């Protein structure tokens, strides 16, 4: 036989005492290791200095040789998830007598049931007790309902064995959430650690619970519920953490595909291993299949024609997975970095139809993640109020969350280095954590996912724009109706405009108005940079368009904004390239096609409509036109109001009306540039100045020029009249 | 008529002959676009509306343009004569 | 539902139905707090929600087939009569052509101002007639197929020839 | 555990009840055979397939007298998800003739002669019994174009 | 730190002698590196060109390389001092 | 498995004696793809070329096939076969 590894299963027996600190090992294995039944057996998860001494031995031939059962009472300490391999060692050490022990409570309740009859009766049956304090379900609390868990924190080797005897030692009642950190005991992963993906985690929980806990409903339905779940997203979004936490929180068997480790030079070894693991999963009703890095294990057959260790394994896994019965309760989890590299056969909605999409967390999700991380960290080692966390989240945009962990680690490193350098190895209690160190670390390390498909520009309010409210009201009444009054549109018939064109002179605030409207509206906003997609990707631009359009369609109705579209249609000026024609026809057949496309609203902004073909400007697509010209007197006055509010104004000797009248020919960017130049001129003399004089404003106005010619304005006006 | 079949016509205060006379220079796509613009103008006032007036149609006609120049029509006619 | 299920095919329809069932189960669990599934049933709104949630996997089709009648176009009936009795002869009067002689016109050209309804009239005629109709867009096939355009053209021509007139 | 626990029948111990059910109880998780009505919308294709299986199988003597080399290969090509595998499963379940299938990549191994020996054995087994049906799935993956890929391994 | 470019006229050939893909890539890269989500306070960008005619108009916008220095030929005093 | 096989085939062909009455014949779909060493008129000088049959050859083949099938199972005249 010589069983190198063993599988784990829970004890079918109920209650406590008898099932804990016990093993069910086949006598043949015990005979080979000459282990007396009245001795201690050591089990370790493939090593990791694990011993976990437990008493008693196995009995009865009902269980196979390989399987060994030790219940979840011991597995809750070393995170011994179901399906983990175990090792048996002959060496053992006689435990000594324990002393000065204590007991805690996981829940908020502290010091309850001092008589503790269940604990008292556990004293007589406590054999081979270990320090980490076995977690017990506590059964019935002798009236009062609910249950309270008990944990013991105080009582080479991961956990020193001990012998617990009544009277010799004194039991102490306390309350602690987890064990002491000086013993480096592993921390089980809970759902509280994962944050910012409440909808995603809820969807995953539902898609795991429905086929597993209630397979009979779908068996009666005759639907053949799917057994494959796909988690696709950028790396560093916690997909591995999600796979681990869903395994830990589920009592079903957990099977993990090693991948490259399983694959060897032997052609039949991979097939044999896959058949064995599938048979093991099918033998036991509750089981979950985990396939880490499915893209590497199952790459695209069309992209790479490798039949050595790629095509055969994909074919055999799909055949085995398609052949399982509907009555079974088994779920296969696959995580990939990109869905495009995944083989289309596996992406067919017959094997991996259930797909969970994880994206870059937004401001609120990042704030929640930061708060959860700070709560997990000790509260006495840092002081950071809500506003500081909000500021950090706002300044954190390109980071994915593994980047967040790296930022926290680098901040800790910098704090330690600064403390040792300055205070010469002072106690770390006084050093704490400062926001300045966090900012320094953020400057030090750049985001690892700066290149993003969609850019989430932080929110901007209507106060900054300071418009005349006419164009703002026009935009409010234009695109809000197709998003909220869909039922009214259906009752009234016709079709939604499904297109808005923002053409105007350069230096305007069309992008600012779009961002302000997106901030004001509660609908999700998606922004795509024009030159950043089609120019960078000569051939991948089409795939990028496909994926962004499908993401926008799936993630509820939303408005899409393009910074530049003039370069997206160069088919009329400077010849026509293949990529330009591809992206143009993709835009056309996405804006207009067989799909009704009611919820989706597209907003496009261009510097000049000259570089736009007449095919794009046709009835039913981007028909609406907005002048979005230079700001008027009121807008310039209101934007200058913020600048005058920044510093003192009454003693500066400047009047708003004269400033607006003199600067009537400038745009908002020119006004900002003039204000910056005036401020620089003011602060250059006498160093810091509490006010700015009109001479600085005049010097800034005369030094710089607007650079706008009347001919382009006339061309825009006649284009608007023509359109 | 097909577009206006969705709502009533008796209280709309619009006559069939003048509607075709005013929109003689447009096309079917232009007519559909004008109808959609008129419907949007009607529904953006007083929230939901069960009827549309002639003022909305006039505003939609004034705001929108046919966008077709007679030189294309002349070129098509001379191509047809040549063929 | 079938009319709104143009892109889906077979396994796509089965996946759509399965997604609708899953959405119904999730909604019932969320709202009624684990009520009996007998009264939950299936609603068309959930089917539409599932259809919006999951897109067809066979959207890219070499040939494109929406049904439309002659009442929608509302034409002068002159162009309609022309389209009705210029191309019906080759498909129905083959024996008449064989006995009389001569060759079929085997060609139709449609040139007009932009924004017209040539495609709408063609679709209406195809829907009215019982003859099989295959429509393929021009720019979408030869642009992305530098060498596969010939294969696609041959495939569509042979499919049209084999699958009846 | 057990797919179907065995039972012992004897007179008097149990009472027989008469009813009418299309299938057995759903709690027994028994597989449901696929019939002709399972697949729809392909009446012409299913009729052509029915003729193409019935004529060479049920009436071989007519074509033997004709001597016109009756066809033995039927090609079913179409977009994925159309229902070709359903047609194969239905024709396999509804036909009493012998059914043989080829795994494909699983059959192919490192030994060059192993695949040839396996193929010779499987066709010898097919020819041993007069009524036989051969099923092959994903021929393009198993046998790609020789001109496109110059791989003879 | 301060970043100084020896030559920048050749970095924007998108207007003269056609627009190659690499030229457009580097132009948009420098543009979105100079201006973007990052505040870019400490970093200072200095651009030097022999002739500003070979610079695209889209690069010369307020907030990006707006400041201009004539740096003309030296006068008699500077010439004497360097001599 | 290509160069060695070709070389040994050429060596064996060159080693055949004049007295020995042994002949080797092979069929290929395309002669251009054949190695020119084999195509050299020293080992494969004799070549039989089969082209596309004309109308008369096709008609002869069809008549032979129908004669083999025999008229007990079909009725047709020479005009039908010619057509």
């Amino acid at each position: 036989k010589l069983p190198a590894e063993f599988i784990t299963r829970p004890h079918p027996s109920k209650d406590h005492g008898k099932e804990t600190c016990t093993a069910y090992i086949h006598p043949n294995v015990l005979s080979s290791l000459e282990i007396n039944p009245g001795s201690f057996c050591t089990v370790g998860k493939i090593g990791e200095n694990g011993i976990l001494v437990i008493a008693r031995a196995g009995d009865e031939e009902v269980h196979p040789v390989n399987v060994i059962t030790l219940s979840t009472t011991i597995r809750s300490v070393g995170n011994l998830i179901l399906g983990d391999r175990l090792e048996l060692k002959k060496a053992q050490v006689q435990p000594p007598y324990a002393t000065k022990v204590t007991v805690g409570s996981l829940q908020g309740y502290n010091i309850l049931e001092c008589m503790e009859e269940k604990v008292i009766q556990k004293l007589l049956d406590d054999s081979g007790v270990i320090m980490p304090g076995m977690i017990f379900q506590n059964l019935k609390t002798k009236a009062g309902d609910e249950s309270i868990d008990v944990v013991i924190t105080d009582a080479f080797y991961l956990s020193p064995p001990f012998i617990f005897r009544k009277g010799s030692t004194h039991i102490t009642f306390s309350k602690e959430t987890q064990a002491n950190r000086k013993y480096n005991l592993p921390e089980p992963l809970s759902y509280a650690a994962v944050g910012g993906l409440d909808k995603e985690i809820e969807s995953l929980k539902s898609a795991i619970e429905i086929p597993l806990h209630q397979p009979t409903l779908f068996s009666s339905f005759g639907v053949s519920p799917p057994r494959g779940i796909l988690l696709h997203g950028p790396p560093g979004t916690g997909k591995t953490m999600l796979l681990r936490v869903v395994a830990n929180t589920s009592n079903a068997h957990v099977l993990t595909i090693n991948g490259p480790s399983i694959v060897s030079k032997y052609l039949g070894e991979t097939e044999a291993a896959l058949r064995d693991i599938f048979n093991e999963a099918r033998k036991y009703q509750p089981s979950i299949i985990f396939i880490d890095e499915i893209d590497s294990i199952a790459p695209n057959r069309a992209n790479d024609d490798s039949g050595e260790v790629e095509s055969r394994v994909v074919a055999t896994l799909l055949t085995l997975m398609d052949g399982m019965g509907a009555a079974g309760k088994v779920v296969v989890i696959a995580a990939t970095n990109r869905p495009n590299s995944v083989d289309p056969a596996l992406r067919r909605p017959g094997r991996f139809d259930q797909e969970v999409e994880i994206g870059i967390p937004d401001v609120d999700a990042r704030f929640d993640i930061l708060t959860k991380q700070f709560s997990r960290m000790s509260s006495d080692r840092h002081v950071l109020d809500s506003e500081a966390i909000k500021y950090i989240a706002s300044k954190t945009h390109g980071y994915v969350g593994a980047d967040l962990t790296a930022l926290c680690r680098e901040s800790v490193m910098k704090t330690i280095q600064r403390g040792l350098g300055t205070d010469a190895n002072i106690d770390k209690f006084s050093l704490k954590v400062t926001l300045k160190d966090v900012e320094s670390a953020m400057v030090d390390i750049r985001p690892s996912a700066m290149r993003e498909i969609f850019l989430e520009m932080p929110k901007v309010y209507w106060s900054d724009i300071g418009g005349q409210e006419e164009l703002k009201t026009k935009m409010k009444e234009m695109i809000q109706l197709p998003l909220e009054a869909s039922e009214t549109f259906a009752r009234l018939g016709i079709s939604a405009p499904k297109g808005v064109l923002l053409y105007g002179p350069p230096g305007c605030s069309k992008t600012l108005t779009a961002k302000a409207l997106a901030t004001e509206s509660g609908i999700n906003f998606l922004a795509v940079k024009g030159p950043e997609i089609f120019n960078k990707y000569v051939g991948e631009s089409e795939r990028a368009i496909r994926e962004i359009f499908r993401k926008a369609r799936s993630a509820a109705p939303s408005i899409i904004f393009f910074d530049e579209i003039d370069a997206l249609s160069p088919d009329r000026d400077g010849s026509s390239t293949s990529a330009a024609n591809h992206v143009l026809t993709s835009l056309l057949n996405e804006i207009d096609g067989v799909e009704e496309l009611k919820g989706v609203v597209i907003v496009a902004a261009t510097n000049r409509p000259d570089e736009i073909d007449a095919a794009l400007l046709r009835p039913g697509r981007l028909d609406r036109h907005i002048y979005v010209g230079p700001p008027d007197v009121n807008a310039r006055l209101e934007i200058l109001k913020k600048c005058t509010k920044k510093f003192n104004t009454e003693e500066s000797g400047v009047d708003l009306h004269e400033l607006a009248d003199r600067t009537e020919g400038y745009s908002g960017a020119e006004v900002v540039l003039l204000c910056q130049e005036a401020g620089l001129a003011a602060i250059m003399e006498d160093l810091d100045v509490a006010k700015v004089e009109l001479r600085h404003f005049e010097k800034a106005f005369k030094g710089i020029a607007r650079g706008i010619t009347p001919e382009m304005l006339s061309y825009y006006e006649e284009f608007a009249l023509r359109s």
